[PDB]
């Protein structure tokens, strides 16, 4: 599991051939990122399976809805997304397996499928709400491809810290795993590298005991107070 | 003057009859807000002239630029807004009355004209920076016009309070004036009255010496840090 200090910085294996095109096809976000998001988001239940297996399944398609106190610029209103197309659950199980997630009780995750675009004039903002918890136990996020953009640099953050114990500009290949109670955490924008235009392809997964579920008419009523 | 705890709330007079229906031609916000914004932004320079009268003049139109210290989601980059068509100086002369502004060096303003819209599912981010202070000496907030909105209460913050000492939800023909650096704000979110669509529009003047102005090469590097 993590190293010490809360997180831990992995390679991720060779994904299949649809993975990378499928950014294309995602939506605008209108609810973050002022025109440079593009979002599908879906949910999944895991459950130990036998030997030391964790079996996907897919939950019914909801609005995404997470708390202000952990997001003020997203958090409170249910985001309208549509669901994600391939099957991020291979990848996700490398998380799990370096996590040693507790196989004493299932759980539940958030699947964000997010491109941010970069240009000349425009940075793509990543974190504008800043230095922060997501809210869960345990939170992957997974760098799928990166086109002419610099900047997007990583930073874990103590709470009350001044200034973060340890940054790192994640690469297309590498994912980041972190406690993300013990540690809060922002990233830079997005920069166009030459002045054109530029991308960023990535998966969040936000990990959550079934029992805390991110999922339901309870989780959305709490969420949306 | 402004007074003890660093604001005033004033009523406004009576505005052009162009001004309300200058609102439905901004377009929209592509930086802040998520679309739920629109707006226009002209600047303009402020003199001393005789007779204890203030002169406006309309600057040449430049991108506007704010620092990330005081705006963490839209400082740092150039936004390009298009002018303010409607003349708010008139408007802008009843908060210099009551700011009673240090006539002894001329000013600089930026005007906002903004309308945040809400709808039964998504409410309208007034403030989605959070507890700020604008980065000016003096700002003058007035409303213009609200319809089938709840919400937009507008909160006053001592520095590095956990809870804003002064609450109000301002309505059409009032304006708060305040202590741009001794206090820092917020406003509650825009939401809509009764399901349906509503908006809220405003006018946002920043007041700076021009010695400090926010405008030209200087300040622009220095806000983008370039
Ligand atoms: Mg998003
Ligand atoms: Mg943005
Ligand atoms: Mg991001
Ligand atoms: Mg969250
Ligand atoms: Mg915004
Ligand atoms: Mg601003
Ligand atoms: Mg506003
Ligand atoms: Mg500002």
């Amino acid at each position: 599991p993590l190293g010490t200090e809360g997180f831990t910085v992995i390679d991720l294996p060779e994904v299949a051939p649809d993975i990378l095109p499928s950014y294309d096809r995602c939506p605008v976000d209108d609810y973050m990122g002022n025109g440079t998001r593009f979002k599908r988001f879906s949910q999944y239940k895991l459950t130990p399976a036998e030997d030391d297996t964790w079996s996907f399944k897919r939950l019914p398609h909801r609005d995404y809805t997470t708390y202000k106190k952990f997001n003020p610029v997203g958090g409170g209103i249910r985001r309208v997304y549509e669901p994600i197309e391939v099957d991020f659950t291979p990848l996700i199980s490398e998380g799990i397996r370096e996590l040693g997630l507790d196989r004493s009780e299932p759980w539940q995750i958030n699947v964000h499928q997010n491109r941010t675009r970069a240009d000349g004039g425009r940075p793509g903002p990543l974190t504008p709400e800043g230095v922060h918890h997501d809210g869960h136990e345990f939170v992957m996020i997974a760098i799928l491809n990166k086109v002419n953009v610099a900047g997007g640099t990583t930073r874990l953050w103590k709470p009350g810290a001044d200034a973060p114990f340890w940054s790192g500009t994640l690469e297309a290949g590498q994912a980041v795993l972190l406690d993300d109670r013990g540690l809060a955490h922002d990233v830079t924008d997005v920069l166009s590298a030459d002045g054109g235009p530029g991308h960023r392809d990535i998966v969040i997964i936000a990990f959550s005991r079934w029992a805390e579920k991110w999922y339901g008419d309870e989780h959305d009523a709490a969420a949306l107070e």
